[PDB]
């Protein structure tokens, strides 16, 4: 499978600061983040556990897992994460 899902956050924090959870400033309206299913900021050009293909697939270790903005939420508890609004990326089909 293909490891091109990935989710765009934006919210707002009762503590901590946007960079804290590798998120960028969307002042005056929060912060915004592009996220893997482990609701870790994407570090990668696609959500592998490692390394994908030349379309983004057969990654190694298949694709980062869990429950996407909600585990984004969970993780960073410390930090009271304010969901505002979510786009799941493809958007279209």
């Amino acid at each position: 499978e293909c490891c091109t899902s990935r989710e765009l956050v934006e919210f707002k924090m009762d503590r901590g600061d946007c960079e804290a959870v590798r998120a960028i400033e969307n002042y005056p309206n929060g912060c915004e983040v592009t996220i893997c299913a482990d609701g870790v900021a994407q570090l990668g050009a696609y959500c592998g556990q490692g390394p994908c293909n030349i379309f983004g697939c057969n990654c190694d270790g298949g694709c980062l897992s869990g429950d996407w903005s909600q585990e984004f939420v969970r993780r960073n508890q410390q930090y009271g994460i304010q969901i505002i609004k979510v786009t799941r990326l493809p958007f279209w089909r």
